[PDB]
């Protein structure tokens, strides 16, 4: 009945999460399609594309510069002469207007740019100048001190008949591609990278599942308004217990009111702004759905056969909260250590991110024999700190490895005192 | 005697499992031979075969297409002129008949195939047309829009004198090889892959171990009919305990009746359908054999010196079953999370398989510093979700790592209450 | 008040550690700049530079020698003709004087060097002779028995306008580079390596944050003199408790007097000797800062809500000290085993460092399936010791894996006896 | 005194183990020298040597054969013309006599060798014929069906002046090198491998540390005869306790009598048969030395401050022995499973070795996300067994991961019942 209304929320949450794991299957195949489109674009344009090579694509030489300039330039001339598909480079004037290239070959530079590195001085209007060449889809050179960056923006339509395999009509995706040499280091080494966007419009010559997603929205509303109303029972009850864990009899109701509302907001409203807001509101639903599993079990123990371990879940929070506080304080000072040493020879200690990632290496054994063995093997410097790397690392390995089991295990004996309470 | 009949089942199970680890040694060497034949075929035909390269073998260019067409075509002309062995390409007309090639060079295409990607439309009889060239073991071109796939089927016998090293006569293995270019993406990138089958017939010019396998079948029958009869004792006893763990005094008897029957069914009956049904019925025996080890120990404690830990095995099932239920519910919502985020930047969250594989990364430290460190390092997108990747990942690392020891360890204190029962 | 003076030490320690994580952010970006300068130098000079290749750069041939000699020699002639920046090779006479090269091409050799390896004898004045060629920034050959080593020292200024991106003036960094062929093995294989130093002087044409670092020094002094004085309270109290854990009420005061003094000594005094003494005194501060987190928590439990786990921290030291002693004794004999076997086929057992690194592999699962699986897979020798590698390794895996949990877990029951004391 | 005699054994064992870690340092540097000699030989002879490439060095073509034959043949002609050292190829007639080559170019073949693989038959005197060419250090072809194997044996002296860096005289090492093409597969793919031995004789023109090793032998004798005599005290005591743990008061005495005897037997007697018997008797000493650490601690607790955890070490053996028996029985049936499935798609399940190595993957997390994720990713076959690979693997991961902590942890509560005994 009314717990029937709740479990109908739960299994309907199971079913709509079927619908979401379904929709995410559908998008995951489509993102297979997007990612396939992406990898295909990278190799094809890749005059010189190598795997991992992307990690190092840079002209050491100016001839190493201008030739690839010629190379892509030949790409832009004779792409229709060459392509394994059909690509459609229409006017697409960018990125400043006036008028169209299609390949707009631009280049940023200093504006005032006196730089005597032999003199250690400059007179730089740190202003930059940028110049572009228009190359009608059917040669110049520049100062090696002079440039700031350089780019080749052009766009090429293509149409999606592989969706004919997906039983769908050929649609339109235009690839807008800027090719940037980036001279921002100015250090004689210059990476190129290539960017593109894809306009997914339909084909010019141009829903029982969509209705299913909508009806699932309706039942989860039947759920979430049960949640406002059982919370209304609960808030009249808040008014009454004031006037006179578990944790989620109201709280899951608002939070699954939240999960249902976030699925609704991804569907139509923010879904006219599809891509990312989809991803985030789905962020919200999955907490609805993880929540769906947990409270289904919470409705579903039958005491668990009698609530002893459910009693076990609570009281260690009162001490292990202070415990987690102290252990985090340790984690912070050690992250401070990781920030400190990590610069001198490290990638692992490399950011607040990297200090967090070594925290993966602390409790997880993936980081251990690699980091302390390799940093023991000393890329490093300064053999006192060759001593110091092992000393901090083996120092940092030992204490937390000795201690975390006692955090949980002083727990494991004291909820054995709460199981001294409970095991009877 | 009768427990002598049972332990004779056990050691005879040990001995026949010797015979199976033996037979699997024999097949494992033979599968070394099959796998060696496989690797040899791959390199040899591999006009362009590279290690891992298989991961990317694709013509970006149409000249990249037709040349390899020429390349393998030259393979098919002059393979006898070239081979490091002797290969035998006889008539072998395939894969449609009429008549023989041997290299049957086929190519699938659209049938109705109007496709204006510049127009975003098509008129496709989504029909495909396929054309083949017959090249007698002793040049054409096609529309780059037009093809659907392409293949080169031919077969080449060879004979097995390396079994002369195995003290066996030279037998016959014909390699039937289709070379497929697959244009199913139609995305200007086109992978080739090569397939072959091997007919293992005997050489034209052409068993104490086999009898040993049969006699082992007979003794395990002496076992399994003891199992029907001690289960007959047991089912008369089921009739009596109705009329008036351990777990396996009957149950292993049917299951080892099962293990023995599965070994028997792999031997002759399904073994005239050898390869896979072999693998599966051996699937069944190994549970017989793992079972053989366990119940040998179960017959073999002598109480263990007194059944205390055997008493320890049972009662946590009554609570840790509900516990495993809840912990699995957590695993499912987190797998839901893994399905959700895993698409945006991931290989690890990549299927229900991939969500299962990250479940290896959860409890096993192989997945941790790699996944959360690398996804922290953000292939990714959208630095809010650059935040979100660490937040979900470090969120997902923390709780289960804190908690699973308490599942087993609330166990470790409550069968310390069942050892409060038992440790006296 | 006075505990206000202490917590002001703590949060001011938090804030100055903000200032240090800040300053280390600043240096970490600058060391990004140094490391970027380093990687750029390596590739650019790298006539033949490959990734990892550095692991094997060696002329097998004498032509493999002298050509690269020509190659770098061409580098030294026409570097201004070639460079992607502007590099400044001024007089820079080195490394012996008289006068300048800039590329000083030197070569060490034996002095008395009779060596009949066909005779197994020598007449070596083990004296070495070294000869150098002066190549004005705008060919000879030597005995392959004869050389000891060879080098090409020259220096090239450059100026730092990328700091213009850091909003800083172009400064001066001179790269002094010796190119050494090292013939010390004399074994027909000869590695080259290239070294450089960088003089960071300012540009010729040429501080609210620095004042902030100084004022932080002042407040931490207000802290550390509170530490001398509360230790003065404490040492008058030492005089009184003599006359009549916690651990750090005095001890952190001297040690954070230490942390504050080490930050001060890195700032100005040893900071006129900047680089390394910076790194080490920062070594000292981070213990101040890890200490800052811990004693903030120690001041911050409010009993923790009542000091039970704080009581839990102590008494196991009285037994687990002897326990850690014994377990270390095990670790030493096994490290002795690692020293013993590790030579015959190993990199992992490779030093006292390498024996320590396998100690990472012992408790951490990063080293296990790799080492015992690969050394099981037997690079190795001598299949008795093919037996022995698995036998020692699987022997060495088993005992400590069985035992360390009982060290902590005989702990986990005996501070369950100290929690037999405490859990009431 | 007499425990002084024992601790003098212990610290003298510490000191001689210093002497052994020393001697193993000396041999480890020398094995650095041997391994350096090895790597140098591999690259230098390596007409085509690549890293890892060794994993695949094989002629697919017969021209791929005979050319490398020419290549090494040119090696043998003009090695003195080419070498980065001086190499000494003297008469060295091998490997059959009569007389000398130096490069003895041999080739094994079938003797009777009729093989119609087109006929699936043969007439093989499985006899092999071998033919050799003598190439005086200053062209033929053979049947591609015909060969069995082929080899190029020659030897080249060289002399060790790098020991001049070790302050030692140039000695003599002759490298005897057979180059074998091995046609044993006969499968059209043919690997070459090259072997060499090195004769370490002294240079023709041609010990306080050795005396230190001898005197250490003498003191450990003073120890081991104390061991025979305190065991004589102990065996008179065996006679008395018959007439009327700890574990090692006698037992370490014989075993360290063993460790001392094994060091002695490696020194002189078997040490005139140096290399391997050195390695094995050192195998024996390290157990002496691990033993030296343990019994030093056993002599060294001072009760440990009171023998409670020493009491903790014993009684779980009485149950956990039966426990380890059962858990090993599980390990065997699962190793049986690993033998069973491991063939169909596996390297990890690859031998009894490989089944043991997956046992590293079971308890160690190095094997988990790789094996079950990659075998989940299905090299594999037969998607039922695509199901089966995850099912066995995730099946095999779960139980032992759930259970081993309870083995040690039913231990951790029952020596909490033995600490129910002991924690008072």
């Amino acid at each position: 009945r009314k717990p029937c209304k709740l479990m109908l929320q739960v299994v309907k949450i199971l079913v709509v999460t079927v619908q979401l794991i379904l929709f995410g299957l559908s998008n995951q195949l489509v993102v297979t399609f997007r990612e396939e489109n992406t990898i295909a674009f990278r190799h094809l344009f890749l005059l010189g594309y190598s795997d991992g090579s992307d990690d190092t694509f840079a002209a050491y030489t100016q001839e190493q510069l201008y030739q690839a300039i010629f190379y892509a330039v030949d790409q832009y001339l004779i792409l229709p002469e060459i392509s394994l598909g059909r690509y459609a480079y229409v006017r697409g004037g960018g990125g400043p207007w006036a008028n169209g290239s299609a390949l707009a070959l631009c280049q940023r530079y200093y504006h005032r740019g006196h730089v005597d590195p032999a003199n250690d001085t400059f007179d730089i209007d740190p202003r930059v100048v940028t110049d572009c060449i228009q190359v009608d889809p059917p040669n110049l050179t520049l100062k090696f001190h002079k440039l700031i960056n350089v780019t080749i923006h052009f766009q090429l339509k293509t149409i999606n008949l592989q969706s004919l395999i997906n039983n769908e009509i050929p649609d339109c995706y235009t690839f807008s591609i800027l090719i940037t040499f980036d001279n921002k280091a100015h250090s004689g080494r210059i990476p190129i990278r290539l960017e593109t966007k894809t306009h997914i419009q339909e084909c010019k010559h141009p829903s029982f599942r969509l209705l299913f997603d909508v009806v699932v929205i309706l039942t989860c509303s039947l759920s979430f308004l049960l949640c406002a109303r059982s919370l209304l029972r609960g808030f009249l009850l808040q008014n009454e217990f004031v006037v006179f864990f578990v944790n989620g009899w109201y709280i899951l109701l608002v939070t699954s009111d939240v999960l249902t509302i976030s699925g609704t907001v991804m569907k139509i409203g923010i879904e006219a702004k599809n891509l990312a807001s989809y991803d985030v509101c789905s962020i919200l639903l999955g907490t609805s759905t993880l929540l769906v599993w947990v409270g289904v079990i919470r409705y579903l123990t039958f005491f668990h056969k009698y609530n002893i371990l459910i009693a076990t879940l609570r009281v260690a929070l009162p001490s292990v909260m202070r415990f987690c506080c102290c252990v985090a304080v340790i984690y912070l000072g050690y992250c401070f250590c990781g920030w400190i040493v990590l610069g001198p020879y490290h990638v692992k200690f490399r950011s607040l991110s990297m200090v967090s990632e070594c925290l993966f290496s602390l409790i997880n054994g993936d980081d251990m024999f690699v980091t302390f063995a390799a940093m023991q093997a000393q890329q490093g410097h300064s053999s006192l700190v060759w001593l110091f790397s092992q000393l901090y690392l083996y120092s940092f390995i030992s204490l937390f490895i000795y201690m975390v089991l006692s955090l949980f295990i002083a727990l494991i004996t004291g909820a054995y005192d709460t199981i001294k309470h409970p095991g009877g």
